């Protein structure tokens, strides 16, 4: 009854979080990737920086 | 000479940070976006639900 009612809640509200989690879980890969590709960026420019300074003088 | 040198990289890197916070500031709106649209959803088919069995019954 309200059992019945607390169940069914219960099931539908943890099916809604299981496709919430894969979305952040979707999500939290796409950030992954663009932090890599900012990180290589940030080395590279740094890398570009020391061997201009490196060829100066 | 390496005062300026660390302080552009502190920079470059708080400025990493930020684009990686309002990247993930933007993900939020997403999610929080579809989270909305699936509680609608839910909502609807427990209305035509109801509808369904207890109006058909």
């Amino acid at each position: 009854g309200s059992a019945r009612e607390r169940d069914t809640s219960r099931r539908l509200l943890a099916e809604k979080e299981r496709e919430m989690a894969e979305m952040r879980a979707r999500m939290q890969q796409q950030l992954d990737e663009y932090q890599e590709l900012l990180d290589i960026k940030l080395a590279l420019d740094m890398e570009i920086h020391a061997y201009r300074k490196l060829l100066e003088g």
